[PDB]
């Protein structure tokens, strides 16, 4: 490995770990990519870095400009650590219904937070971010529209999976938030390596928007955005699979308990999908790869841990 | 990277990141090794894996046996994920001062917790664990005595530093808890690569036991054990340096804020010492390497985040 000139350069190179007890009695192989092991501990670190780097290259972002994005979750954390490592002023807009601890993490990187009325929800944070981003000197990455999001997974996540498995990956299963992960990995495998792979998107059964149903409330943070994102390319996805909130929560708990993998709720969702796919007779002896986006300690205040006080 | 057959094999291979703003105006070069990027997110993952593997190879640990260890933080977490990954019953002793968040992390891996009197500290934990380990069928790794602890650093941490710097490491600065990190890296560089390295042990000014002062209470968790561990090899250490709780907490805040590196209190302690050493005239144009043991989210409930409510 090189010496990274700042922490944003250290994204990726995450490990593939074989799942052993949740797969007991299957003849396929299930490998988990641990995206929790990133400079700011989630998969979003890849796109926080890539969207900043790409805006530098194109001139949309210049030194002294202000970065603004409407986000509570992992994307705010990634942008915060990247802007701190690379020296940009950062503002994040979020409804005031935001956990005091997620805000501490964001403020530890020196991000400025703009709370918008909780009643207007996410669309209120988006409106404020658009208003701020309209002024000159401010840049908005736009995580759901920015092609630099799937492109970094074409350049890093995709190749890492291809090379760590030595070309043995027959199924890729990924929860879909912005959809950049599943789009970039599928593009790399199918178009750049010409590799046959069955690509499965995972969404909450309570908000099955990718399969055409109506958005709803759900607890699988980071996926189920309530719309089909522009960064999600349905043409490289072969199947949509939904999981319940309880399946996701329980499978994340079993990943820690039975595999020693501390991970979040959407990790349980992805794995719960992957293990159902991996039980199909047509995939006997095949390799199923899935992504676990972040780590369990980010979920101490959530429903993931409520059974442990 | 290979496919890891379980999560314990995925230890290490952590990045070296150049520190840029905290070093502004020094002519030396300070590189931070990010041990938060480990399967259970601390440096102890290396020795949790290694001590279990070593006990398996030696026959001191067999399938069906019960693992027991005293811990005040990361060693419990490391052993917990390893025992979940590899299938051992685990019981940890710890003072009742252990935060609720730490307990929950240990419970998520299915470890049993035995609480010892808070005012008796680590020594009261060590004694209850020794008691429990007397039972036939029980095994105690003994993190302060087990040579498998510095050995894994001779085998992984040392070589990673040597390889990523291409033999450019003139100073090694590390906080001492068990001392295995500094002992193993220093043995590797001095005894095996025959490389001249100024090796700096960092301990709390409020508990300068390595320097022969009295044990005292302090907030730099993970270091300042209150005694000199057998796994600390004084013959490979060139200098003992004290840092205040205030220095450590503030420097950990500055690493997040000015570098985008979210890390723990002991990380600020090591960096506070590394920056002092790196400003010395004899190290102009030289390379100083230090270890940042874990990640910031483990410390939300601590004095590290007191300034953010």
């Amino acid at each position: 490995m090189p010496i990274f000139k700042d922490n944003s350069e250290s994204i990726g190179r995450t490990p593939l770990v074989q799942i052993n007890r949740l797969t007991a009695g299957l003849s396929s192989r299930v490998l988990a990519k641990i995206e929790g092991r990133n400079p700011a501990y989630s998969v979003k670190c890849r796109i926080g870095a890539a969207m900043i780097w790409d805006a530098e290259q194109s001139g949309k972002l210049k030194p002294g400009m202000h970065v603004v994005e409407p986000t509570s979750g992992n994307t705010g954390i990634a942008l915060a650590f990247v802007c701190a490592a690379r020296g940009y002023k950062l503002t994040l807009t979020m409804p005031e219904t935001m956990s005091i601890e997620r805000r501490m993490m964001l403020k530890s990187f020196g991000a400025d937070l703009v709370l918008t009325p909780g009643a207007d929800g996410m669309k209120g944070a988006i409106s404020k971010a658009e208003e701020l981003a309209a002024q000159p000197g401010w840049f908005i990455p736009q995580q759901f529209k920015n092609p630099a999001n799937p492109a970094i997974h074409v350049k890093t996540t995709g190749p890492e999976i291809w090379n760590d498995t030595e070309g043995q990956v027959d199924v890729f299963v990924a929860g879909v938030g912005t959809g950049g992960t599943i789009t970039g990995v599928a593009r790399f495998l199918k178009h750049e390596k010409k590799h046959p792979v069955h690509v499965v998107a995972v969404e909450p059964a309570a908000s099955p928007v990718l399969a055409g149903g109506p958005a709803g409330r759900h607890k699988i943070q980071g996926i189920g955005a309530g719309f089909v994102p522009d960064t999600f390319d349905r043409s490289v996805v072969d199947e949509i699979l939904s999981v319940t909130d309880d399946e996701a929560i329980e499978t994340a708990r079993k990943l820690a308990m039975e595999e020693g993998i501390s991970c979040g709720i959407s990790c349980g969702a992805a794995m719960a999908g992957a293990l159902k796919v991996a039980a199909r007779p047509e995939f006997a002896g095949k390799t199923i790869v899935t992504v676990l986006p972040d780590a369990g300690e980010r979920y101490l205040s959530t429903a993931l841990f409520e059974n442990l006080r």
